[PDB]
């Protein structure tokens, strides 16, 4: 579990999302595992707008911080879940790390800010979607 709040959005996995999360839907996006809703309160966090391919992400089957190196936002197969059919998975980026399916909303911060939240794993991989490029996030 996990979402970021950044000024009156909630970021969270499309696949967790709750009925307050749809009922207050501002965008959401299957291909991307993303759903953002609208919030009453400001939120604390701050989104980078950068190109790294280094961070640290929150895992909470390890309740630990790891750095990570990961690959470019990119479209990656992912096979079927009880969530979504086998498809494409578009703006995804993999590292080597340890992800369990509860880990899904940990949140991936460089120097700059936040960068994704988990959305994938197994096999000693972990998937994050990424939200640099949702500028309007910031508006
Ligand atoms: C070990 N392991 C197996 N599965 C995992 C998992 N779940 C996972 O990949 N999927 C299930 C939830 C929706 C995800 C999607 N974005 O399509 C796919 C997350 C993290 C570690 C996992
Ligand atoms: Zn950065």
């Amino acid at each position: 579990s996990g979402a970021i709040y950044v000024g009156n959005y909630r970021v969270v996995n499309r696949h967790l999302a709750t009925h307050n999360d749809w009922a207050n839907l501002v965008w959401e996006d299957s291909s991307r595992d993303l759903l953002v809703s609208s919030t009453t309160a400001q939120g604390c966090d701050t989104i980078a707008r950068c190109d790294c391919q280094t961070g640290v992400y929150y895992c909470s089957s390890r309740r630990k911080h790891y750095p990570v190196s990961f690959s470019k936002p990119s479209l990656i197969f992912v096979e079927a879940s009880e969530y979504y059919p086998a498809r494409y998975q578009s703006h995804l980026m993999l590292a080597v790390g340890h992800s369990e399916p509860g880990d899904c909303g940990g949140i991936l911060r460089c120097q700059h800010g936040v960068v994704g939240i988990v959305s994938t794993g197994g096999n000693g991989l972990v998937g994050f979607a990424d939200v640099r490029d949702l500028l309007w996030l910031d508006e």
